[PDB]
This record gives C-alpha cells, sequence and structure tokens, in this order.
C-alpha cells in the first residue's frame, strides 16, 4: 500500500522492530526477498507473525 | 545448485516435509516467494530452521 515518499528502506526496518521482529530476522527476510521490503514484510507477517489465533 | 529437470514443484514440497517443515509452512513460503521454490526454501532455511546452534 503506497508508502508515498521513497528514497531509503532504513525507516521501514525500524517500523518492523516496533512489530517485535528482531533486526537480525528483519535483515534475513530482506536478504531472502532480494532486498524487497514489501515482500520481506509479508514473510515476517506470516512466519515470524502469529500463524494461529 | 541446478536441479536438472522441470515439470513439477510438488517434487520439492515432498522433500521439505522430510526436513520437518509443515505442509502449511511450505505453502506460506511459496505464496510469498511468488511460487519460487528456491526462494521459499531459503525462507524455511533461515526462519523455520535453527537460528542459533
Amino acid at each position: 500500500g503506497s508508502s508515498g515518499s521513497s528514497g531509503q528502506l532504513s525507516s521501514e526496518i525500524e517500523r518492523l522492530m516496533s512489530q517485535g521482529y528482531s533486526y537480525q530476522d528483519i535483515q534475513k527476510a530482506l536478504v531472502i526477498a532480494h532486498n524487497n521490503i514489501e515482500m520481506a514484510k509479508n514473510i515476517l507477517r506470516e512466519f515470524s507473525g502469529p500463524s494461529s489465533g
């Protein structure tokens, strides 16, 4: 969903820490997503997120 | 490491079950990896695998 401004991804890594994901895992997700933050966020949200409830 | 042949992907879902990844985990990774089995295998290998050890 349209972030609006763009230029860096550093700001989104911080938003992910707020969710509870650790910096190591956030980077590993980005790595495996070929730097794609949108894609990497989906990974974290499905695996590192509550896969129940 | 190139597989050799192509025609199915289920052939790899079956191998991931052996590693201990659940049927759901395998699918969730494929969905987010845009059906890329290699990329999906990497997700499992850095998140569903031993983070430390």
